[PDB]
């Protein structure tokens, strides 16, 4: 076929990272659908081909696995589905309506990639071992693969949500961080109450440095923020409950939302007994987090996707702090795409 | 001369990292002076030669500087001073008394190496620039150089202090961490009061997980702990005072000392306005911390010297947490020497 020819071609192009502003401009009006089509029919093959080229550069012991080949088959099909529109005409509303339908299919085709790539890590550990060099190479590849996957789904979500026929697709220009915190907590609480018959309470404190007592808002993707906060709450609650099983006091989970000139930082503090430093440094490893999971490493990728970060600092015997670092300004919020 | 011949010889040996137990065994009695002499007259040339060999592997633009050559001259002289005792007899008390006197001279000869190596970094920045690749290479070398320097001074201090003619040299087998915290604070307070005419107050809280309300003790080098806590207090006070100049409230500096099964963690929390993440990641860089300083990067080396760490997590607009990670058990407290 021509799949190898198409990967090599678009592999020569570099992905074009977009800013929050550019995302808001693309979603400003439904009339923009044409510019989004002409941009995505070139950008999506470029991002797909770039990661598809790195997949083919993996060692043959990884490249010949059924998991990598299954995912590579999805990417080849997705690439070909998008390349059909390269010659079509943007002015034909059927060309655009078909593109939107083709993106939704591509998105659903890749819905089960995270657990599939997680099966590959487990297969590797049992077929070749869990050495540190394998950890760094798996970590390096998966971080870049998943980050690419986040970027592609972001592009697809922005087009399919806005051009469907206050919120700009998946972006909330006035995202109230404390409200997303509460939502993520309420969901973790429900699960914690169902499993442990007890849940820690929530305390939130905001620190708007420049405008005290003004609610902290930002331009961000609330779904991404929810995912990070939901994973952290699940860990903080699990630790808080299991560490106080022999006690009556169930210490609360405290969340500080701080807004500075550059950073919007969200710290989650628990008293769930803490974790030795030796293990904290392994909670972000795909291989060590795999067992016969990836919430934290992927959560950190969501934070990094827009020039943020996610860091953990524990105190064995007391508790653990988790901090989501985000860019406070939409001008500094730019896609972090893997460097190919 | 034979200095190049001696470096190459002892460079083939690997440094022998010692544990807290081994340090306590060497200092158990003054009678041990012979075993310490026979060990140090081989180990000190090995550690000196190993770092001296890496110095000679630096690029000629760094190796030909007056700072690197001045320090290399001190190391060559120190190496030669120690090699004089290789053939001498341990049973002669004059051979031992001369060794002790020779170690003190070597220690004082290298007293001004940190500021000298800091002058070299400044010279490099102005002669060749402050690029990221230069930062990583300078960071890599200085971290290993200073860590080696800490290890050598530790060996010398343990011999000269114990074999001078409750505390085992520089090691306190029952180091009360909160007392060292108070000492470091009281010194930073004095300086802060002298310079700013105002100082934050101190609050300490201990969390002895296994034995609640029992004071937290450990086997450690209190001088090293003081240095780390003193640097952190100076930063936390500077930020706390300068960030509240237009205010009346001067928030306190809060310190938690937590003791777990594996870690003894010390967190210093201030409300000095915080620092953007972009800059926190540069506070441990020698090059970016150099200006026409190294307290934090060296403090982290002291923490790592016995398998610990020092980490900073800030929240721009609020404050900053600094955590010293130490090993709680003397069995896990082992020298971290550079890997040559
Ligand atoms: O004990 C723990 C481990 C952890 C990871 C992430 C968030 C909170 C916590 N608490
Ligand atoms: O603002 C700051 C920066 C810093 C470094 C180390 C310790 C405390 C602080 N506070
Ligand atoms: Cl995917
Ligand atoms: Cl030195």
């Amino acid at each position: 076929g021509s799949a190898p020819k198409y990967i090599e071609h678009f592999s020569k192009f570099s992905p074009s990272p977009l800013s929050m502003k550019q995302f808001l401009d693309f979603g400003s009006s439904n009339a923009c659908e044409k510019t989004s089509f002409t941009f995505l029919r070139q950008e999506l093959p470029v991002r797909l081909a770039n990661i598809m080229k790195e997949i083919n550069l993996l060692p043959d012991r990884v490249l010949s696995t059924p998991s990598v080949q299954l995912v590579q088959s999805w990417y080849v099909q997705s690439l070909l589905d998008i390349m059909e529109f390269l010659d079509k005409d943007p002015e034909d509303h059927r060309t655009l309506s078909q593109f939107t339908d083709a993106l939704v299919t591509i998105r659903n085709r890749h819905n089960d990639v995270v657990p599939t790539m997680a099966q590959g890590v487990l297969e590797y550990k049992d077929t070749y071992g869990d050495d540190p060099v394998s950890n760094q190479n798996i970590q390096y590849f998966l971080d870049r693969f998943y980050l690419s996957r986040i970027s592609i789904r972001m592009l697809i979500n922005q087009h399919t949500l806005i051009f469907d026929g206050k919120h700009i697709g998946s972006i909330d220009p006035n995202c109230n961080v404390s409200e997303v915190v509460k939502d993520a907590y309420d969901m973790a609480k429900l699960l914690c109450d169902k499993y442990y018959m007890a849940s820690p309470d929530l305390e939130i404190q905001e620190i708007n440095a420049a405008n005290s007592k003004q609610p902290i808002h930002m331009v961000y993707v609330p779904s991404h923020l929810y995912h990070m906060l939901f994973e952290l709450f699940k860990n903080a609650m699990r630790a808080t409950v299991e560490s106080h099983e022999s006690s009556l006091i169930l210490p609360p989970i405290k969340v500080m939302v701080a807004l500075g000139e550059e950073d919007l930082s969200i710290k989650m503090s628990d008293r769930g007994g803490g974790v030795p430093l030796r293990k904290i440094e392994r909670l972000f490893s795909y291989m060590y987090s795999t067992a016969p999971g990836y919430g934290l490493p992927i959560s950190r990728l969501y934070a990094k996707y827009f020039q943020g970060d996610l860091q953990l600092f524990s105190m064995e015997g007391f508790g653990t702090d988790a901090v989501i670092y985000l860019k406070a300004l939409s001008t500094d919020s730019v896609e972090r795409l893997p460097v190919y």
